[PDB]
């Protein structure tokens, strides 16, 4: 096998977020563009100092064209308010920008499926473009896929959670904070979810206090 070009062929020579988001709908960097409605790019402006990265769009994100609009987005807004963070002062995006899903005989119309490492690596040039555009001071990695996208396939959020990290190789050398994805707070033991929500708030407060 070989290392793929992925999305790089499709990223234009621009740091403008609107031009990048329009170009991302034309991306064929992996197979996910085929069945998805549209690219789900980031939301926010280049003056943000804090960038947050999730895994991929969900069903409602794919329909709306923006990240974190489903129930996960409600929980994200709850956490952000608890951490004194204005959502529109952030740039929020996802490691993978087309909805990966399965249809099914019966049941839900579209069932989210985990992006493979190949798709995360293929879509990573868009992340690099976004970080070049926004020049964030701190990046919050919401969940295991977003964290692995910038920190390595073998990165474990449980090993480093809440730490303020630096990778050798991300534009602008922001501080990075790996934390829980808000969707994980929709399922699991109730008191573990409340503990993990508190910890998410802690990690967000830490990210916002990074100078
Ligand atoms: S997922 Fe990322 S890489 Fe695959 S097609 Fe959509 S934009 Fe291009």
């Amino acid at each position: 096998g070989s290392h793929m070009a992925g999305a790089q062929d499709f990223v234009p020579h621009t740091a403008d977020l609107a031009e990048l988001a329009a170009a991302a709908g034309e991306c064929r960097g992996c197979g996910l563009y085929r069945d998805a409605t549209q690219a789900v790019f980031g939301a926010g402006g280049r003056s943000a100092r804090i960038m947050m990265i999730g895994e991929q769009p969900g069903d409602k994100e794919d329909l709306a064209g923006l990240p974190f609009v489903g129930p996960a987005g409600r929980l994200l807004d709850r956490a952000l308010e608890a951490a004194d963070i204005d959502r529109d002062a952030l740039y929020v995006t996802n490691a993978v920008k087309h909805f990966k899903f399965t249809r099914a005989a019966g049941g839900k119309r579209r069932i989210e499926k985990t992006p493979s490492r190949t798709e995360v690596v293929a879509c990573r040039p868009w992340l690099i473009a976004e970080m070049t555009s926004v020049e964030p001071d701190v990046v919050v990695l919401l969940g295991a896929t977003a964290a692995k996208a910038l920190l390595g396939n073998d990165f474990r959020v449980t090993q480093h959670r809440g730490e303020v990290l630096h990778v050798d190789d991300v534009p602008g050398d922001p501080a990075l904070v790996a934390t829980v994805h808000p969707s994980s707070l929709l399922r699991g033991p109730k008191e573990e979810r409340e503990s993990a929500f508190a910890g998410l708030v802690d990690d967000l407060r830490v990210a916002a206090d990074v100078r």
